[PDB]
């Protein structure tokens, strides 16, 4: 269940384990999603966020 107190984010290594699929899948689905948020222990919203700031040039102003 949820544990813990709001304090602070994740370590920026965590985004890397996303930046991995992004790569190939720049705008993965729902369905993706989930599944890559089972992988990096995170769930559906953290990773849909992440991947809405990266496509817009949030996470990096240098996007490929």
């Amino acid at each position: 269940g949820s544990s813990g107190s709001s304090g602070q984010p994740p370590l920026k290594n965590l985004l890397s384990l996303l930046k991995a699929y992004y790569a190939l899948n720049a705008q993965p689905s729902a369905e993706e999603l989930s599944k890559i948020a089972d992988s990096v222990n995170l769930p559906l919203d953290v990773v849909k966020k992440w991947f809405e700031k990266m496509q817009a040039g949030q996470i990096s102003v240098q996007s490929s």
